[PDB]
């Protein structure tokens, strides 16, 4: 590519131990398929050990467990801390009212880069009814999962909305050299029972008739918004713009699984940015 | 205190709510405490692949030297992941052979060469002695827990060594100090080697006339003996521990990693294509 004039210029002889090289990067690549694999079973593997923390964070947004005094100790900021830090916790006083953590897994995710831009004024006061996100990955239909707990609401009668991508961990047939990775196959979202007037991923616009029996007045068409939950009506795999989209989906996915779900507070306290 | 983006949120939370965000980073701690564990393994795991590559990497070291000859199969195989058909065989019509040309020669010059970050690293002095580099092997470690890059060069004029080695020190535990930065294994320490170079031939060194600071030259122009841009000051890094003292080591210490990173993980496992130029980057596609 790149250098194709030192490739051509290549006597034939040393050409023939540039293909033997291509040959061998294909059992090289095969290889690196089988690690990615076994990385895959130890992400599954640790699944089991994140979760006593991942669930004991549940209890604590919910309010369903109280802090201990342990926990108290921590330091809120892990950056400066002294007395700088004891006039910071008396900023505000206790509200009992103010029961869990309120607007917890909007914020982690408005705090990311990646995200907030898919995260729409409109789709503010939904994800305050995010109870919980929670990812898991498999085997057999090759793969991970990202489950969005919902507590009840008034926009849709859904308590959780999946999100589930098929991943390929051998190289493509018809382009083994490019291998790099596990790549996306096929992204499966969630239909959403909205209840009346209030899905945010439709969307109603006027326009003048010009001709017909409505010539003269407005319609009310509707189309698609844009909305944090079109996450859960991915495009789909089988205009060509669409393999950008499917990647830009799994881009999301990825930084949801990745770094926030692992780092959820840190997204929520601005610790990384 | 602004290294927290959401701190004007944080500061007006009621205090029984930030009560509830300080268990949150007590949790976080112990996520990563077991994402250290993760990090572990994965490095066990690399060990534990290395015998697998080997074999690929030990046939790829004997072909480049021209010390076996290509099978059928691979004759067959095409030497451009690109287009091919009839445009294919005009290529390999091109030149004829040539057996003075044994092996591939320039393989891993033309495969550092190639890549963005290195690149930027390989000065023209450079040039001719990366001719003698025979191969580049790398390998991983427990006991000092990190990783190790080793340059093999043939016998030579520019110096006597044969290997030049490249090691790097790393660390799988959270900062006892920073727990909560903690995304992955850090460098510690990059360890490089003592080169035996020959007389007027040593790229690292250069003389230049400098402005004296101090002594009965000072303000006058003495000729000076100093530091040369060139690749081989990659095998005397940056000292460690032992705002122009930290934070300029610091980021020259990662920096020096982030290299040794791309000739790892990148470089080495996909040799050929950066030969062949189909990769140009980490960007890998």
């Amino acid at each position: 590519s790149t250098n194709f004039d030192m490739i051509q210029a290549l006597p034939l002889n040393v050409k023939q131990r540039v293909c033997a090289l291509k040959n061998l990067q294909m059992k090289t690549i095969q290889i690196e398929s089988d690690f990615y694999k076994r990385v895959h079973e130890l992400e599954i593997e640790f699944e089991g050990k994140f979760k006593s923390t991942f669930d004991q964070r549940k209890a604590i947004v919910a309010g369903e467990v109280e802090p201990t005094k342990e926990q108290i100790d921590t330091p809120i900021l892990e950056g400066l801390e002294g007395d700088q830090l004891a006039e910071l916790y008396k900023a505000a006083e206790a509200d009992p009212s103010a029961k869990g953590i309120k607007d917890f897994w909007l914020t982690a995710l408005r705090t990311h880069d990646l995200v907030a831009e898919a995260i729409e004024e409109h789709d503010v006061p939904i994800l305050s009814y995010l109870t919980d996100v929670t990812t898991a990955a498999s085997k057999d239909p090759a793969g991970f999962k990202i489950e969005f707990h919902f507590a009840t609401n008034p926009y849709f009668k859904n308590q959780v909305l999946t999100k589930t991508y098929l991943l390929g961990f051998d190289p493509d047939a018809e382009a083994p050299l490019q291998f790099d990775g596990p790549h996306v196959i096929r992204a499966v979202g969630d239909t959403i029972e909205w209840e009346d007037g209030k899905n945010v991923t439709k969307k109603a616009v006027k326009k003048k008739q010009k001709k017909g029996a409505n010539a003269g007045k407005f319609l009310t068409k509707t189309v698609k918004a844009d909305s944090f939950f079109n996450f859960f009506e991915p495009p789909k795999s089988k205009d060509e713009q669409a393999e950008e989209f499917l990647e830009l989906d799994y881009e999301m996915g990825q930084a949801i699984r990745d770094t926030i779900i692992p780092r959820a507070v840190l997204f929520y306290t601005g610790e990384l940015q």
